[PDB]
Parts: C-alpha cells; sequence; structure tokens
C-alpha cells in the first residue's frame, strides 16, 4: 500500500500552491476579455505538420433546471434526440455527443423497433458518442462520492444493456467549478481521459499561459501516480460557440449558423453570420482558422478540439441544416488550401483524445501532472458561486437520507434472491433512478426554479417510499421462521422510525407505539446496522406511556431513559418562542447493539408504575416569567429558574458548560483537563445594495457577518442518564446540543421565516491557532487543505462543506461533521462557520430567473468533536491533504448511515427471531462496504452481488483499537462459485480471484468485487 500521510507528491501543479502565487487581477485582456491577444507563428504549421481540428457537436440538456425533467423532454429533448437520428442517419459523416442518460433512457424506451435499431446502428458505427454515460452530469461540490458513483452505474449500465457501449471519456462542460473526486472515481470505472469546463477565469489564463491546460490529473495524496487520469480544460468563459471556436466571441458568433435570425438568436458583439458561399468561403475561412490557431497555441499537441454546441440544441431539422452544411462548405475548402496547412471534420470526443494520445506517443508532447481542486468557481470579476453551497438546504439534506436508504434498501435485500412479484428490483430501480437524478448540477445544487424543486422533491418522497417497502419486507424475512413466512408483498410489516428526518418541528411523521392495558402490552421493534462492524448506538421511539422498559429477545433487561416530547412554538400572542411537551406520548431511548451488516430485535413492554430498569430524565427551563408545563404521565415535574449558565457531563465524557442564552462555551475533555473554549455564534450575512446581487448560485456579502440579535431566549435543559440536551429557540433557530457520553451532536431546525436578503451562518470561536489554514472535504471522500487568502474577498474563501470541516494548531483540532452539504470557511484563526440558509429576492444573472423565496423549516445535524493532536503523525506542513481521527470518522458515520428502526406493525409477529448476522465479519473500523446490491434476477442460475469497498485512513494517535475480523466480501453469501474483482459500475471484470477471496483494500482506496454463487 502506498503510504497517504508521509510521502509529498511531486507534481507539476499543485492548486493550492499555485492559489498562493497567483494575483487574482481582472484585467481587459482585449477580445479575450479574460486572457491576452494570442499570438502564433504561422509557419509552426506546414505540410509535414497539420492542424487536426475535431468540431465536435453537442447539446447541454438539464434533467430539470428552468422546466422539469418530463417537460423539457416534451417541448425540447425527444424532438433533439428524434431529429439527432434522422440527421446522423442521413448524413454519414456527421457526429453528435451525447451526456445525459435519463433523457437517452427516457427516449428509446418510447422508440418502435425500427428506430431502435437505427439508434443502435449510428452508436455501433461511431456517429453518436456517449460522453460519460451517467443518469446526469453531476454536481461536483456537494455530491457525495456514493452518489456520483451511483448515477454514474445507473446510466453507464443502461448503456451496456441496450447500446452495448461503455465510455472511456468523460465531458463535464457544466458543474460550478471540479473535484478530484471525479477523476478518482471515474479512472477507477475504465476511464482514460476527461474534460472540464467551469474553472476560475484566472485559473484558465495561468494554466494557458503555460500550456497546462491538458495534465495528468492524480489524487492529493498519490505519490506514485496511479490514481491520474488524463483532463483536458477548455480555457475560455462559456461551453457555448462563441467561446468554444477561439479567443474572440465577436467572431466565433459568426460561425454558430442558428443565430441568422429566423431562430430568434441573435449575437450580442452585433456582428451576425453570414451563409458560406463560393465567394465568401476564402475570407470567412481566413478568420475562422485564424481563430482556431490562436486556441490552439494554448496547447502542446496539433490536435484541436472545437464543442460545437449550447443548451438544448440541435431541435430543429432546420437547424441541423443550418450548421451542417456550412461547416461542410468550410471543411471543404480550407482542406483543400494547402496553405491552412489544416485539416477539419466533425468529431467526437474519443477521436480527439485518442488523436492527442497519438501525438503524445508520437513525442511531441509531454503533458504536466497536477493535483488538487477547481473550487471555488468565479467566471468574471467577483462573482464567485458560493451561494449553491447552501441554497436550498431542505433538499441538500434530504440527498443525504435518501443516499442511506438506498444503500439500506439494496443491501438489505440482496441477501436474498426474491420472486419478481415482489417488485424489489422494481421499487430498487425507482429509487436509485430518483436519487441519481437529484445529483444534477441544477438539482442537489439548490440552482431549479420553485416548481422544478418540488418535483425533485417528489420524486425523493417516492424513492423513501419504495426504499422503505423493501427494507419493511426485507427486515420480515431476514427475522422470520422461514416456515413460517408467508409474505403479501404489498404489505407494511413494518414502518421505519426516523428521528432526524424531517425531523421535530419540521413534519410530524412519527408514529407512537401504542401500548395499554386493554390494547397491547408489548411491541418489538428491529434495528439495523449497514455498517460491516458491530455498533452500539442508543435509538428512541415514541410511546403512549411513559413506564415501559425494553428487553432483548433473551428476555434480558435493557437499562432504557424515557423523556417527554418537546416541540417548539412560536408564540404569537406573547412573541416568544418556547417549548411545549406533550401529555400523551413520551420519548424512550436504549442502546441497540446490532450486528455488522445485521440485525436485532428489542421489545417495549407497558407497566403499571416505574419499571426497574428505566429511568426518567430532568427538565429545567430556564426563562424569565414562566409558566406550567404539564407532562401527563411523566413521573418527574418540570423545574423552572431564570436564566443563567449552565454545564452537564454525560457518563465519563466530556463535561460541557454553555451561556445563559443556551449556546456553548466551553469543552472539558476529562475530569482536570482545562475548560476549552468553544463558542457557538449566529450571525447574518446581507446583500449589496449597489452592484452585483446574491442569488441561488452567487455569494456576494455586504460585509463581515453581523451577530443575530438574541434577545433573552427560552432555554430547556433535559438532563439523563443516558442522554441530555439544551434546546434555545432563537430567531429563525432551535438550535439543539445533545450529550450521549462522547462528541455531542448539534441540531438546528432552521426556519428562515421571511427575513428577506439574509443568509443565517453557524459560526465556532475557538483559540485554536490555525493561522490561515483550514480543511474541507471533497464529496465525503477526502479532506483538503484550504488557505484563507486575503487577496481574494469573503465568498472565494467559501467552499463546499459536503460531510466536514476543522482546524488545527500543534495540539488541538477542532472538527465539525455535517449531515448536509452546506457552505462554510475559517474566516479568522481559530474559528469555523457553515452557512445555516439563505433567502434572497434577486436573481443573480445565471439563468434561473427568480430569488430564493421558497425557504421551509430544515432539521440540520451535526457533530462537534474538540481533541489533542499533538500525539497523532499527521501529514508534513506541504502535504496538500488532511485526515480524520477515529472519533471524527465514526461521528460522520453516525451522521449519514445511522441504525435504521423498525416498528412491527401488527399485533403479533409470530415465528420472530433475535438476530441477524451476527456470524458477519467485524471489520477494522476504516473500511466500509459502501454498496451491496445483487445484480442478479431471480431467473439467473448464477446468482451475482456486487459490493464497493472503501478504506479511509485515519490518523495514527496511539490508540490501537485493534483485533478485528478480515472481511472477505464474496463469502457473505454461500455456495460461492467466483470472485471477481471489477470496475466500480460492475460492469468490466479486471482480475480472477484465488481461492474466491476478495482482499481488503489500501488505504483511501476503492475497489469493487462481485461474487457469483451456484448456489
Ligand atoms: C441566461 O441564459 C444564458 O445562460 C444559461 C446558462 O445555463 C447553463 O448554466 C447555468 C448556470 O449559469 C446552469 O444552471 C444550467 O444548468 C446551464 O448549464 C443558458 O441556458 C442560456 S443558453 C440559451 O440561449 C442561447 C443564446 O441565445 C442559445 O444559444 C441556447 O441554445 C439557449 O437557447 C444562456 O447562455
Ligand atoms: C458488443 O460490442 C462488442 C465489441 O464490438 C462485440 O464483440 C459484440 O458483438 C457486441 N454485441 C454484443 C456483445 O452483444
Ligand atoms: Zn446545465
Amino acid at each position: 500500500c502506498q503510504d497517504v500521510v508521509q510521502d509529498v507528491p511531486n507534481v507539476d501543479v499543485q492548486m493550492l500552491e499555485l492559489y498562493d502565487r497567483m494575483s487574482f487581477k481582472d484585467i481587459d485582456g482585449g477580445v479575450w476579455k479574460q486572457g491576452w491577444n494570442i499570438k502564433y507563428d504561422p509557419l509552426k504549421y506546414n505540410a509535414h505538420h497539420k492542424l487536426k481540428v475535431f468540431v465536435v457537436p453537442h447539446s447541454h440538456n438539464d434533467p430539470g433546471w428552468i422546466q422539469t425533467f418530463e417537460e423539457y423532454y416534451q417541448h425540447d429533448t425527444k424532438h433533439i434526440l428524434s431529429n439527432a437520428l434522422r440527421h446522423l442517419h442521413d448524413n454519414p459523416e456527421m457526429k453528435f455527443i451525447w451526456a445525459e442518460i435519463s433523457y437517452f433512457a427516457r427516449f428509446y424506451h418510447d422508440l418502435g423497433e425500427n428506430k431502435k435499431l437505427q439508434m443502435k446502428s449510428i452508436v455501433k458505427n461511431g456517429q453518436l458518442e456517449f460522453v460519460t454515460g451517467g443518469w446526469v452530469m453531476p454536481d461536483e461540490a456537494n455530491s457525495h462520492w456514493r452518489n456520483v458513483l451511483l448515477q454514474l452505474t445507473e446510466g453507464q449500465t443502461w448503456l451496456k444493456q441496450f447500446m452495448n457501449v461503455t465510455p472511456t471519456a468523460s465531458w463535464a462542460i457544466a458543474p460550478f467549478g471540479h473535484s478530484p473526486t471525479m477523476p478518482y472515481i471515474l479512472q477507477k470505472s475504465g476511464f482514460k481521459n476527461m474534460l472540464i469546463q467551469r474553472t476560475h477565469y484566472s485559473v484558465k489564463k495561468e494554466l494557458a499561459q503555460q500550456r497546462q491546460l491538458e495534465f495528468l490529473w492524480r489524487q492529493i495524496w498519490d505519490n506514485k501516480g496511479d490514481t491520474a487520469l488524463f483532463t483536458h480544460m477548455m480555457p475560455f468563459y462559456s461551453y457555448d460557440i462563441p467561446h468554444t471556436c477561439g479567443p474572440d466571441p465577436k467572431v466565433c458568433c459568426q460561425f454558430d449558423f442558428k443565430r441568422m435570425g429566423s431562430f430568434g438568436l441573435s449575437c450580442p458583439w452585433k456582428v451576425p453570420p453570414r451563409t458560406i458561399s463560393d465567394q465568401n468561403v476564402a475570407a470567412r475561412s481566413d478568420l475562422l482558422v485564424d481563430q482556431w490557431k490562436k486556441k490552439a497555441e494554448l496547447y502542446r499537441t496539433n490536435v484541436l478540439l472545437i464543442p460545437l454546441g449550447d443548451d438544448f440544441r440541435f431541435k430543429q431539422n432546420t437547424e441541423w441544416d443550418v450548421q451542417r452544411v456550412n461547416y461542410e462548405r468550410l471543411f471543404e475548402h480550407i482542406n483543400s488550401q494547402a496553405h491552412f496547412n489544416v485539416q477539419a471534420q466533425f468529431g467526437t470526443l474519443q477521436e480527439y483524445f485518442d488523436a492527442v494520445h497519438q501525438a503524445e506517443r508520437a513525442g511531441q508532447a509531454e503533458f504536466p501532472t497536477l493535483s488538487g481542486d477547481f473550487f471555488t468557481y468565479a467566471d468574471r470579476s467577483d462573482n464567485y458561486w458560493s451561494g449553491y453551497y447552501t441554497s436550498r438546504p431542505y433538499h441538500k439534506r434530504m440527498d443525504r437520507v435518501l443516499m442511506h436508504y438506498v444503500r439500506a434498501a439494496e443491501m438489505l435485500s440482496a441477501w436474498h434472491s426474491w420472486d419478481g412479484m415482489a417488485r424489489i428490483e422494481e421499487r430498487l430501480e425507482q429509487a436509485r433512478r430518483e436519487l441519481s437524478l437529484f445529483q444534477h448540477h441544477d438539482g442537489i445544487t439548490g440552482t431549479a426554479k420553485t416548481h422544478v424543486v418540488v418535483d425533485y422533491e417528489q420524486r425523493m418522497q417516492e424513492a423513501l417510499k419504495a426504499c422503505q417497502m423493501v427494507m419493511q419486507q426485507s427486515v420480515y424475512r431476514l427475522l422470520t421462521k422461514p416456515s413460517i413466512y408467508s409474505p403479501d408483498f404489498s404489505f407494511s410489516y413494518f414502518t421505519l422510525d426516523d428521528s432526524r428526518w424531517p425531523g421535530s418541528g419540521v413534519e410530524d411523521s412519527r408514529t407512537t407505539i401504542i401500548l395499554g392495558e386493554d390494547i397491547l402490552p408489548s411491541k418489538h421493534v428491529v434495528m439495523h446496522n449497514t455498517l460491516p462492524h458491530w455498533r452500539e448506538q442508543l435509538v428512541d421511539f415514541y410511546v403512549s406511556s411513559p413506564f415501559v422498559s425494553v428487553t432483548d429477545l433473551a428476555n434480558n433487561p435493557v437499562e432504557a431513559q424515557v423523556s417527554p416530547v418537546w416541540s417548539w412554538h412560536h408564540d404569537t400572542l406573547t412573541k416568544t418562542i418556547h417549548p411545549q411537551g406533550s401529555t400523551t406520548k413520551y420519548r424512550i431511548i436504549f442502546k441497540a447493539r446490532v450486528p455488522p451488516m445485521g440485525l436485532a430485535t428489542y421489545v417495549l413492554t407497558i407497566s403499571d408504575s416505574k419499571p426497574e430498569h428505566t429511568s426518567y430524565a430532568s427538565n429545567l427551563l430556564l426563562r424569565k416569567n414562566p409558566t406550567s408545563l404539564p407532562l401527563g404521565q411523566y413521573p418527574e415535574d418540570v423545574k423552572f429558574g431564570d436564566p443563567r449558565e449552565i454545564s452537564l457531563r454525560v457518563g465519563n465524557g466530556p463535561t460541557l458548560a454553555f451561556s445563559e442564552q443556551g449556546l456553548l462555551k466551553s469543552i472539558q475533555l476529562t475530569q482536570d483537563s482545562p475548560h476549552v473554549p468553544v463558542h457557538f455564534k449566529f450571525l447574518k450575512y446581507g446583500v449589496r445594495s449597489h452592484g452585483d446581487r446574491s442569488g441561488a448560485y452567487l455569494f456576494l456579502p455586504n460585509g463581515p457577518a453581523s451577530p443575530v440579535e438574541l434577545g433573552q431566549p427560552v432555554v430547556l435543559v433535559t438532563k439523563g442518564k443516558l442522554e441530555s440536551s439544551v434546546s434555545v429557540g432563537l430567531p429563525s433557530v432551535v438550535h439543539q446540543t445533545i450529550m450521549r457520553g462522547g462528541a455531542p451532536e448539534i441540531r438546528n431546525l432552521v426556519d428562515i421565516g421571511s427575513l428577506d436578503n439574509t443568509e443565517i451562518v453557524m459560526r465556532l470561536e475557538t483559540h485554536i491557532d490555525s493561522g490561515d489554514i483550514f480543511y474541507t472535504d471533497l464529496n465525503g471522500l477526502q479532506f483538503i487543505k484550504r488557505r484563507r487568502l486575503d487577496k481574494l474577498p469573503l465568498q472565494a474563501n467559501y467552499y463546499p462543506i459536503p460531510s466536514g470541516m476543522f482546524i488545527e494548531d500543534a495540539n488541538t483540532r477542532l472538527t465539525l461533521l455535517t449531515g448536509q452539504p452546506l457552505g462554510g470557511s475559517s474566516l479568522a484563526s481559530g474559528e469555523l462557520e457553515i452557512m445555516q440558509d439563505r433567502r434572497l429576492a434577486s436573481d443573480d444573472e445565471r439563468g434561473l430567473g427568480q430569488g430564493v423565496l421558497d425557504n421551509k423549516p430544515v432539521l440540520h445535524i451535526y457533530r462537534l468533536v474538540l481533541e489533542k493532536v499533538n500525539n497523532c503523525v499527521r501529514p508534513s506542513k506541504l502535504h496538500p491533504a488532511g485526515y480524520l481521527t477515529s472519533a471524527a470518522h465514526k461521528a460522520s458515520q453516525s451522521l449519514l448511515d445511522p441504525l435504521d428502526k423498525f416498528i412491527f406493525a401488527e399485533n403479533e409477529w409470530i415465528g420472530a427471531q433475535g438476530q441477524f448476522g451476527g456470524d458477519h465479519p467485524s471489520a477494522r473500523e476504516d473500511l466500509d462496504v459502501s454498496v451491496m446490491r445483487r445484480l442478479t434476477k431471480s431467473s439467473a442460475k448464477t446468482q451475482r452481488v456486487g459490493y464497493v469497498l472503501h478504506r479511509t485512513n485515519l490518523m495514527q494517535c496511539g490508540t490501537p483499537e485493534e483485533h478485528t475480523q478480515k472481511l472477505d466480501v464474496c463469502h457473505l453469501l454461500p455456495n460461492v462459485a467466483r470472485c471477481e474483482r471489477t470496475t466500480l459500475t460492475f460492469l468490466q471484470n479486471l482480475e480472477h480471484l484465488d481461492g474466491m477471496v476478495a482482499p481488503e483494500v489500501c488505504p483511501m482506496e476503492t475497489a469493487a468485487y462481485v461474487s457469483s454463487h451456484s448456489s
């Protein structure tokens, strides 16, 4: 295994280093507004050394943005694809590339067989080429790597089945900045080349000057280079035709033949295209070849990529003709005039890359190595696209919830083969496709119109119901005596109970377990653990009595805590925000112990008085002017006091101190240790009243944030043996700190209400001497070092926080893990901050055509880990990566992949069993089974199950936490007959494994295995 900590890679371009050196001046470059006037030596090309030009027609099709997926399909995309089929069929030299398989699948299944055959033939002959082949062209900032892989797999599995092709070149012209997670996944999925576009204009200029726009993109920790993927960065401001022929858009626009008027389009530079004729083809060719040779100056080979397309292009037959016939006339002239020394043709993306690598192998170029990312994007001036790290945070959180239930549904159902009547594959396919769709760069990003957001939400809600169905059917099968099992595949044997989605205060969706002497004495509940190690975790349920005790299915008592059900109300009569307690339902909490990838059953039983093994939390309401809080049968009376500082400790865990406003002020890790200052604060950013306005994409604050005025908020303290909390009703946020004996959990119920032109930020203030350094993750996969740059504006120092962030000095680290992607930064030494929501009245001129005025309450979740790190083996000061500790990693897992909870729906479960998976290996803590997916339907004689295994890298800090069992996924199901290593999509076998054993993977590596079973 390569060491991902101690060896700093030697790369030609390291993006953090480049950032430190670059001046980012925004000067007028001339016709290339963000560049310079390019010059070329005309004698560079000659008869023995020609410029080879590939014009690559394309059409950018958003799977929802300003219209829904289905609306765009009906209005635009079905016509684009129908006319592509006809036009390519009839014009054999014409070419076209296609990226978004969601749309292509939607189209193809509506074709008659004759047209399906015609379509297969233009793909097989290379006229129509799929690029990337994902379901969508995903966002790269907010998306989790697991869902990037999911959508990639969804599209490529479709393409292999129906088109018999697997793309090896990726096309990502539209995400708002770019992540190294993409080449990581793509390189492990058979890819050889990728293309990107939306990078900071200053980066484009810098790399163009050095001819470093094509590079071997490796991971930041990769000393050897085995992760490298050849990458092409386009050089100009847009992917449209004016910005793809060359540096002068006034000239390039004249070669977009849809802009002569009858299509309703024109050239903003005020010179229209003219139809090519024999009288003008020489002059027109001179202009165009000059543009091409200038673009070629920015690259190292004599092979040039010229994209030819724009959003929802190639719709009308007349548009196909006007582009094709004019370009054909240009190519005939240019290629026959030896003095240009050019050979130009329509091509595909793979044709371009193949020709580049032929030039490379001929010794005509050597490419630089690069590591780093391409965040935060700015397309012009100070317009940094850090707003979309937060926009529409409800749906960002929903993404993470659905991510987990897709994993859990696929895993739980994979253990068996299912009859088709069970509709398992149907429901899983729907769930995967709806989550996959949402990875679009207008989905999870929060950059779509209101009604489109609603469509994505409705789709995801259906997907969650599909996962629930599959999960609960699977639990019933896994835990019922086989000779008793009698399934009705439409029935709900269990319902899922989720304490954090949509959340208390967002939706009252949880079911109470109703027990009573005259109705039902007890209830079975089941926990699932998707992670491949034993886990203990507190779980809670709502119950109709406080006098409830818990047993395991050996009837062993389990210690439990009962607490009230508190809900917060904005009392419009008193103009305060305060909690009310239920008088008929209560929360019971207990520790569930669940096998690796397994299930555990418990029983809740009512009694007529306090049970021996159940304790009751105390409750203290801090506010002036209190009024009573009755709690029905709950046996401890609420206590009241004036606001005051208070401290809490659960178990032998940290002691937390809180201000009189209910906000953390310090953490004491152990009995004698210092009370370390760690202060939460809520602040507000506003919007500029002159110049450019913040919107869904852009964050353009009117200076540093101002503190939220808190008034005298009401504080609720619950103190229990198993779980304690401090909750406070602040303006726009019910803020909660929860303690269970380790790192606290933070929950924010965020309701920005009608606060227009406001962004609410949560900041942590410490004494940690972090300087200008902080760490943020990329797609939940890796942590990258950030350096705050005072030469850039505030919004430029905001980065995606898809799963966590930290600051550290020599001795102390503070890590904030998130259950949802949000934007954040460290704007001063010792600080962390993360945006909660944003409400914006203006459009920000990027095409959305609305503000963000559709906010809804969202429950954001976090873990806060303060640690001593002086004994940890960390990377050197020059290394661009950072790594989590064990405790921080486990805290992230507790947010993203919690135990699932199931409540048996009927009164009696006949044949119930206590556990599943007790013989599953308990793997080392850094290893995960990211995906378990049965790949075959029940009719297949040889069943196949796919696994994706990911090993992270945790710091060595002198805490072994060892003896663990080897995990061989190929022996998790019986009767294995073959085990193969595959690409991450499962679509190509890479190694036949001896002994049918799937080895574990190296730190920071991800591998896929497929086991086959005879059984
Ligand atoms: C404001 O319209 C202009 O920009 C939008 C940009 O849409 C892309 O980028 C946004 C972010 O800015 C992203 O959210 C979205 O997914 C898209 O990737 C363009 O849609 C239009 S193209 C439009 O008008 C062109 C000029 O007339 C025409 O050539 C094209 O075919 C379309 O009709 C525009 O550039
Ligand atoms: C799929 O593509 C490959 C390569 O051209 C070819 O061998 C095979 O005949 C095609 N059709 C299949 C495998 O069904
Ligand atoms: Zn787009």
